[PDB]
DNA sequence: CATTAGA
DNA sequence: TCTAATG
């Protein structure tokens, strides 16, 4: 966690650099297990050889570790961090919609900077066009102050459409979080559940509404169940407009909410931990359900959940408020 | 790990 | 259809 600090951390740099600059999935796969292992190891690693003992710990890596211990630096890491070709990749990539793959191509064609990206807006697709569009706004955190405002509205429209709708802004914000990055709205409805062959309009109605009143300004993607767009709070009686925000709304089979809901509310850790527990408690939990466990090894049988509670009671735990889903 | 875009 | 990018 700290004792193994630099090592894992250098390890990740190297790893990341493989998968992104190079298309070396393997090596990239190397750096990570390794980096995973030393990360677990209980003692201060003293040298190559020592590390070397570990699984995943090969000679290649060991070699690196040493140079790293001896000089608080690494050449390969020094060269990389330098290489504009690699610097560019790491950068283009920020653009929501620019993966490594594309990050490479762009460069090759000679599109290193954000300005390059604009001069060639043509070579860019809609996602990436909007991505580039709001590049600034995209990178900024969302004040909770605003979160409340946004939320306010979503709920209201949603309700204005049909009354049967159910909404929840999950994630960090849900967890009291001072700020957030994007807003996550879980959605469901009665008419919609497990079997009942969808009703695509379900998603569709709301999207239309939010555009209607001008909350949602664009569409990143709109599918039959997952919408991914951008929004913006009504730039009041001006002098101060609002930044354009990433927002995601997802339809849910009502007989699935709370699980998903529970889930998306996190935290990353609270999840596993909760997850691990339900296990001993004779169960299984995943993005949409909780199933009692059978001794044969595995079992099924999707238990009936009406709110975050049931899932609790189920694994027999303490109701933990979003606030404390911290871990 | 599953959903959408694209080509 | 596969392959990419976001989650
Ligand atoms: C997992 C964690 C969340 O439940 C969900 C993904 O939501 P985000 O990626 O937006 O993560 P957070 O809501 O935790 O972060 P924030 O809103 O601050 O971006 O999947
Ligand atoms: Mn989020
Ligand atoms: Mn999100
Ligand atoms: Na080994
Ligand atoms: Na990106």
């Amino acid at each position: 966690e700290t004792l193994n600090g630099g090592i894992t951390d250098m390890l990740t740099e190297l790893a990341n650099f493989e998968k992104n600059v190079s298309q070396a999935i393997h090596k990239y796969n190397a750096y990570r297990k390794a980096a995973s292992v030393i990360a677990k190891y209980p003692h201060k690693i003293k040298s190559g050889a020592e590390a070397k003992k570990l699984p995943g710990v090969g000679t290649k890596i060991a070699e690196k570790i040493d140079e790293f211990l001896a000089t608080g630096k690494l050449r390969k890491l020094e060269k990389i961090r330098q290489d504009d070709t690699s610097s560019s990749i790491n950068f283009l990539t920020r653009v929501s919609g620019i993966g490594p793959s594309a990050a490479r191509k762009f460069v090759d064609e000679g599109i290193k900077t954000l300005e390059d990206l604009r001069k060639n807006e043509d070579k860019l697709n809609h996602h990436q066009r909007i991505g580039l569009k709001y590049f600034g706004d995209f990178e900024k955190r969302i004040p909770r102050e605003e979160m409340l405002q946004m939320q306010d509205i979503v709920l209201n429209e949603v309700k204005k459409v049909d009354s049967e709708y159910i909404a929840t802004v999950c994630g960090s914000f849900r967890r009291g979080a001072e700020s957030s990055g994007d807003m996550d709205v879980l959605l469901t409805h009665p008419s919609f559940t497990s079997e009942s062959t969808k009703q695509p309009k379900l998603l569709h109605q709301v999207v239309e509404q939010l555009q209607k009143v001008h909350f949602i300004t664009d569409t990143l993607s709109k599918g039959e169940t997952k919408f991914m767009g951008v929004c913006q709070l009504p730039s009041k009686n001006d002098e101060k407009e609002y930044p354009h925000r990433r927002i995601d709304i997802r339809l849910i089979p009502k007989d699935q909410y709370y699980c998903g809901v529970l889930y998306f509310t996190g935290s990353d850790i609270f999840n596993k931990n909760m997850r691990a527990h339900a296990l001993e408690k004779g169960f299984t939990i995943n993005e949409y359900t909780i199933r009692p466990l059978g001794v044969t090894g595995v079992a099924g049988e999707p238990l009936p959940v009406d709110s975050e509670k049931d899932i609790f009671d189920y694994i027999q735990w303490k109701y933990r408020e979003p606030k404390d889903r911290s871990e």
